[PDB]
């Protein structure tokens, strides 16, 4: 393809931060997909988070993971909360995808420096 997006771009997340957790979205560009069973968050403090459900995916079949559950367009993910969380942490979010035309990226590691309710947007 003549025109692809570097994967930060193809796949964009935000986070709301909320009293039950964190809703993460994600902004995923056309004729890309990501991987549904890729989506990983990672606290510091460790394990703030608890086992995150995911929004409706849709099969798929590719030459990298073969058959996998993916997402087009968009996407959201919500992690609550493990235990009580009463102080600043980061959350690292990690989320594979390819795109269409037959490129299958790197997963991409995205940082949050969060310090309360609200959103929050990569930096």
């Amino acid at each position: 393809a003549n025109d692809l997006l570097p994967p930060e771009k193809a796949f964009v997340p935000e986070l709301a931060v909320a009293d039950d957790g964190v809703n993460v979205r994600f902004r995923i560009a056309d004729g890309y997909y990501m991987y549904q069973a890729k989506i990983v968050g990672k606290t510091d403090p460790a394990d703030l988070l608890g086992q995150p459900s995911f929004s409706k995916g849709e099969e798929k079949e590719d030459e990298f993971f073969g058959r996998q559950t993916v997402y087009h367009h968009e996407a959201q993910v919500a992690f609550p909360y493990a235990k009580a969380v009463g102080e600043p942490y980061k959350l690292v979010l990690t989320y594979q995808g390819c795109a269409e035309v037959g490129v299958c990226y790197p997963p991409v590691d995205t940082e949050f420096d969060i310090s309360g309710n609200g959103t929050y947007h990569p930096q």
